[PDB]
């Protein structure tokens, strides 16, 4: 086993999550079975209690574990599947050892937070890094730990102590620390004193740093690096600069130009880890897929405009997984992406009574879009705008994907505007009216990776061509409310055909509309399973249809 | 070159100076040409300005450099000769670089204390550790640096930075840090939190510790060591305990039982230093001289009482070199020492008018003494008591040594009480009277190691037998005032014979009185040149005469 | 993790089991949490099917796993508790992977013995060496693997391949091979060609040796070692000699004189394993307990004669654990042991009709004994001799221990000879007679470590003093047949008091007879739990009573 | 006998209770102390030498059980004095007030089916729980001061108001137990 801990910061907004998700990617190019752990200093047990307004979207794992965003960034960069244990939190570990007290397992000793709770952290990291994460049950070679918060805090405090002991309870040369740090620029001069005042605290809290990964606004001066290597004890080759480049998928290749694999190969003796040619050649091939997709980003010019239609579009992190899946689908089509933020409530005609500028800008963005996405919203208060965009996408022939709530407004749209029931309703919203035309029903939660089976006649469905025509699809779910299955025999007659269903047959999970270029609902969330070299099939479908050449993508899949 | 820095402390009174003077002694048993450097955070250039009341005696070097006490402890433990450069001070290095500014040598740059002054420290330590110190001009193998003050101060601050750079400007494995530390005991429990709050500051200021040398009141518990080795990163074998033992000459052998040579041989790769058999066998022989003299201390019982007669005897550190030279002379005679502190002014008959108890206790201690010492006092205000003790020592036949002022009160005593001039006077005191019977004259200072030549007829003199009958003696001086040379032809006629003189003949430096068992004045200071295995010949004379067997010591010397 | 594999041999009778049980002991003196694995090339799943005539006694583990003898040697040398998984066998691993085939887990591939079965071995060794074995659930630092059979066989073949891959699937410097070997002596010359013809095969089968542990009849010549170090690639310091010495408890200290800890500390980098002072000081203290008990064996002279009374005494390995527990008890009493082999059937009066010499020699040995043991026999055909020895031990006051069957013949003896039922019988033997005076009943098996609770009045019982007066005893069991609990109220009235019982109260597990110096039955097996520094309390009782000073042992326990 | 925990020292605590009863020395049993006093009195005055702490010797299932489990009972609880109690030195120390409020801990309590025997033999249960079914104080008739309290009297003592059973013990041991009973009741 080996560990690399990514850590530090003068400030908590500094962006450690790319250097974690990008260090682990570079180590995966050596062919190593890499894994990752997030530490979050917040008290939440797991993210399911905190709304998407409050620091971004509610992620989903194979377990159903509603979790921190930063798990998702490692899953999509590293190709790995994570579990709800990979998110260490102050909530979890304190709830764990305090529940263990009432169980009695410390034999009625004191449960001081030094010794015993820092021992539970060091045990949890050693459990979790041995859980398998790739397509086979082989245990990881290297674990990337992202230490949330900063080193020099009061929510960080048990973790930085636990990791001082863990620098020895796992031997040095099986552990390395990467310290992210701030180097401000003021009046044209690079200021390395915030960094030198977090190297003092790092040595004090007891870890010793290996890298000094500065988030400067610039290239670091040769004299700036020379002084950071005088005040921190690292050699000047190790003072990596992580400055902005044309997209975040380039960041691994900047770190590779900055020798970071050659340093980590030495500093963790990675030549002593046992690897097969099936490991190593997969490693060096994955490097060439990353060099190819970044070269394709560097000279892709032909734009594709996708309208993302929903509430809270000013909080873009409320959709981080939706955005990132369109970026994967974009780079695979070799069309450059623009996403058009349509704040759905502005499409509703009553907006014309409040501000006409909003009514025109939103319908302008929607009309300009080469493809349309209803992105699995939350709450109900924007729903009429999401219905109008689904009417537009059906009648104007524009490519369409409905995710989760998106499948459900598509059924509501089709009921109101093709089946001809204008009172038909989201039972998710208009409940205590008790009306008969209910497009949905509550069936109290359903979460995690679940099996979707294709219905028998489905051969013609573009969505089934995009899934490689395989009879079952494994994808991640969230929904309380599902389509009322007593309308399905009507929709099945009117050309709205339910391509895919749950294994009991009673629950509807995919539809495709007959006789449209690409119009799909998926009631699972296709966002979360997308990887940077394997875009999620419904999202690859949307960005292909909107680019043209949907047929040529269907060959690239099925060959 | 190799360095061991002795450092640290929660508190500055903790006693680092033995662990320095005793680490260097253990390394000298490997045969290495060891040297030592004192750092003193005080602003004094050199100790000549600060009176013996204010933190102890005014030392003297071969240069005449009036210096910190702690040079003396290394000289006598290590056998080495030091120079006034071996005392780094905040006074010296700031006076040096600020005088260098007016000379211009920084080419008109800023002389920031980071970079440039910490570079002058790192240059000074590298100059000084290459100065020769043994009986031949061979440069040192290892240098012990004693960092005065504490690590975690404001007078320490440039030194701890300079030594962080010096951990690299000289490579690791040529440098090691020994951190002395406090482990209080309260209500019967050993408290290792003062130590853990100086390991935090040490890592912060940037040095990394190797040893954790606790000054506990006890043996450290196995659980106390195990926790210090959990919070400091040292292994538990390295947490040396430096507790009190029957005399400070045992301390090296406690550190040798605690593996400290075996650790330093590894941690500085001392097997790679080139040594001859003339080095190595001198090393292992010196170890057996230390094992022998400590075994002799362990079962020597026969006491010898020496009266030390002078002012300020409540400030025993005002005489630290005098005390230590009697301890060497004691252990060489194999008699256990008691020193009788005679506060000289109490011997004066006017004390009987003020407090009779003082007059009796002081004359009781003087009468009880097996030998008498006038210890080179300072000022003049106790002089009549020192004259009465010299009258007593001459008439009652008791063994006597006068050092510096001691030779001078012996001439004043002999003038008043044998030559018969009762008005004869210390010109050092009774100056503006302008009287003719002046026993002294001013000749403005005279300092350092100087040559004393024996006068021709001297063959019979016990002091010349103790110096091995060699024609010239090299010893360290301090005196403004010297014997008036126009009385010498009278004293030479009356049996007070000046055994030794300055090379010009005009200055008188040793006398021995004819027809007394042992009665000597030396106007140089014999204290400073004594080593733990080579006691200063006049002091070996005194403690031998007082023990009996002065003749048997004269064979041990001359064989 | 670290591994040392003990292996090799020109011949299979060469005695590898001491070098395994003695290498692991030397590593435990560094304080390392050592464990051990036995590989047995035989096809038996576990030893319960093979009778004690056929290669020695039927061992018992905490699991109830009836197992190979060689587990016992590591348990008693290393203080460890093992589990039935620590005995790898050709039976087990082939039964495992062939049962796994019918379960389907190789996904319908071929299950070649290369790749897949050698992968199951390498998985099993990596599972098993992480199971905890000491008094706390901490996973082992080093694992000793004893490779049964020889390297160069057809029953060895999958293991030597699995261990060639395991030399890499665990890195070199986490693995070392010790090759035991034969160096015959013929016409006075040491013959190192059998050894050189097993170093050829070792290199061929692909492991590389580290040690060459010769079982010569002599000290190896300096020229013999020099040639073995020319033909094997080891340096001559590594060619350890394992010749006979005054008892097998000396063998670790011969290997310690032959540098084997200093070599294994280097060759596995054991300084890089994390140890506490509670580990290290327990390590160096256990070394002094081994130096003390071997020094006590070197000058203990006062004999104690213990009669071991049972069938098959010509097959001494049928009692190996019984013998070894008396040796521990002996060395703890500081009396030298003689065991008197009484072939029990010879005590029966009908032997006088067959051979009087057998009848006299057996009663002579029994009468000569200072103490008597009925050693948990098997079958029934010697039982009348074991009853006569129990009559003798009760009436002649001689110290007595009955183990398992020994407790049961003691109840049968007491019934026939004190309660006065001469027809009372072992229901284990005389079954289909259906008589009413049944001293036993079948209750179909009961195995492994079980809880024995002391009955309330038990305070006076010497056996309860030997167990430290603790209310519950944890010890290993085997019995189909147990004392008929409907006789107990009679025996409890006649002074045969059942000191200890099963937690239900219904089963009787210890008795002590009132008013005899030491007369005990234990229906569990006290042999198996004895360690070389912690002799089994009933056996320490017997060898103490027979030595005299049973009271002084009761202080050594309870202080 | 200071309200111990576990059971492994209990025979020593019984011998000290035998000594304190027969040698007339002043005695206080707190919690477990009341319980070993009942066990002592059963073995050494009532004459059942097999009588036992059911807190220890449980799965023997014997009939002379001096205690029973009744799963926890904690905090400040009301103790009511039994009617005839006027003569009891412990009731004089509580100011003769009919109810006492003090802090409890006990899983195991005296088996209430022995009480009618002890009440006949001069071991009188001065105080009980409000249901009457649980026994909380005893005082032995005809001894200078010999008390069991099954609550813990330690915790309620203040530096200017010492806990009445403990003021009783240190007064009896000092002599002048009567003079303390005036200092209380005046
Ligand atoms: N490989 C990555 C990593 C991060 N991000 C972006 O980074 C964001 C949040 O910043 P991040 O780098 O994850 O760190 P912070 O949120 O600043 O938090 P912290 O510094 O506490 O880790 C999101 O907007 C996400 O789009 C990204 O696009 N690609
Ligand atoms: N740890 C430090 C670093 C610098 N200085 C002193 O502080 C002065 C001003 O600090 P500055 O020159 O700004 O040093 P930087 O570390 O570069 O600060 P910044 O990065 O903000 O420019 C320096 O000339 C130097 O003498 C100091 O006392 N302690
Ligand atoms: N080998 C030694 C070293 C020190 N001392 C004694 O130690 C004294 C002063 O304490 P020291 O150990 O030199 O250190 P501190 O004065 O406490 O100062 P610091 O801790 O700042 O180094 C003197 O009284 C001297 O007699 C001694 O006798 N022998
Ligand atoms: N660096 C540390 C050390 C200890 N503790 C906590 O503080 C409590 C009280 O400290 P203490 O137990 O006294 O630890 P020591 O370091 O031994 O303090 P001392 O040496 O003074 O006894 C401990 O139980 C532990 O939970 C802490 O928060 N931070
Ligand atoms: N520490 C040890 C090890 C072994 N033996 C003795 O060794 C025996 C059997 O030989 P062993 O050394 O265990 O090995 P072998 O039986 O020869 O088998 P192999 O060589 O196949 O391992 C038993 O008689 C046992 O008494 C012993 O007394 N003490
Ligand atoms: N691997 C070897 C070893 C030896 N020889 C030759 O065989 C001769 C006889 O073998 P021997 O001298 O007996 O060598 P040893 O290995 O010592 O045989 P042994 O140990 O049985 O004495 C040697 O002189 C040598 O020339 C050989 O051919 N191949
Ligand atoms: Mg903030
Ligand atoms: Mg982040
Ligand atoms: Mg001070
Ligand atoms: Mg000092
Ligand atoms: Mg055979
Ligand atoms: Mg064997």
């Amino acid at each position: 086993m080996k560990y690399v801990v990514v850590s530090g910061g003068v400030i908590s907004g500094i962006g450690k999550g790319v250097l974690a998700s990008s260090t682990g990617m570079l180590l995966k190019t050596l062919g190593l079975k890499v894994t990752s752990i997030k530490i979050d200093p917040y008290m939440n047990i797991d993210a399911g209690t905190m709304s998407p307004l409050e620091h971004g979207e509610c992620f989903v794992l194979d377990d159903g574990g509603e979790t921190d965003l930063d798990l998702g960034n490692y899953e999509r960069y590293l190709g790995i599947t994570l579990s709800r244990d990979h998110n260490i939190t102050t909530g979890k570990i304190y709830s764990h050892v305090i529940s263990r007290e009432r169980r009695g397992d410390y034999l009625g000793k004191t449960v001081q937070i030094v010794p015993h709770l820092t021992n539970a952290i060091q045990d949890w990291i050693q459990r979790v890094s041995k859980i398998p994460v790739d397509d086979t049950g082989l245990e990881p070679d290297v674990c990337i730990i992202e230490l949330g918060g900063t080193v020099g805090d009061i929510e960080s405090a048990p973790f930085v102590e636990a990791l001082r002991q863990f620098q020895f309870e796992v031997g040095r040369e099986n552990f390395a620390l990467i310290h992210v740090s701030l180097v401000p620029v003021i009046h044209g001069e690079q200021k390395t004193k915030p960094t030198q005042a977090a190297i003092k605290d790092l040595r004090s809290l007891g870890l010793i740093p290996d890298m000094i990964a500065c988030r400067c606004s610039e290239e670091l001066n040769r004299s700036t690096i020379d002084k950071i290597a005088m005040f921190c004890h690292v050699g000047p080759e190790q003072v990596v600069n992580v400055h902005d480049v044309n997209s975040t998928y380039h960041v691994p290749l900047l770190l590779l130009k900055q020798h970071m694999i050659d340093y980590l190969h030495s500093r963790l003796k990675l030549g002593e880890v046992p690897l097969t040619l099936e490991d190593k050649e997969r490693g060096s091939q994955l490097l060439t897929n990353w060099e190819n997709m970044t070269k394709n980003l560097d000279d892709s010019d032909d734009v594709v405009k996708i309208a993302l239609v929903g509430k809270y579009t000013n909080l873009k992190d409320s959709y981080l997984s939706v955005t990132k899946s369109l970026e994967h689908a974009s780079m695979k089509c070799r069309r450059q992406l623009e996403i058009l933020w349509v704040e759905a409530s502005n499409l509703e005609p009553e907006t014309q009574e409040v501000d006409k500028n909003k009514f025109h800008d939103s319908w302008n963005k929607l009309s300009s879009a080469d493809g349309i996405l209803v992105p699995g919203g939350f709450g109900t208060r924007g729903i009429e705008g999401m219905i109008l965009a689904a009417k537009w996408a059906r009648e104007s022939g524009v490519p369409f994907l409905g995710v989760c709530l998106g499948l459900q407004v598509a059924a509501i749209e089709f009921a109101r505007n093709v089946i001809g029931r204008p009172n038909s309703s989201s039972t998710e919203f208009l409940d205590e009216t008790l009306l008969a035309p209910e497009d949905q029903v509550v069936i109290t939660m359903r979460l995690g990776l679940r099996p979707t089976i294709f219905q028998p006649n489905s051969e013609w469905s573009n969505i089934r061509k995009l899934y490689g025509e395989v009879n079952e699809v494994h994808e991640r779910h969230r929904h309380r409310y599902e389509i009322n299955p007593k309308i399905v025999n009507d929709m099945e007659s009117r050309g709205f055909i339910f391509v895919g269903k749950d294994e009991t047959g009673q629950r509807c999970e995919i539809f495709e509309l007959k006789g449209h270029p690409y119009y799909v609902g998926t009631q699972y969330h296709p966002e979360y399973t997308s990887k940077v070299l394997e875009p999620s099939r419904p999202f690859w479908g949307l960005v292909a249809a909107a680019s043209g050449t949907l047929g040529e993508v269907i060959k690239d899949i099925n060959l």
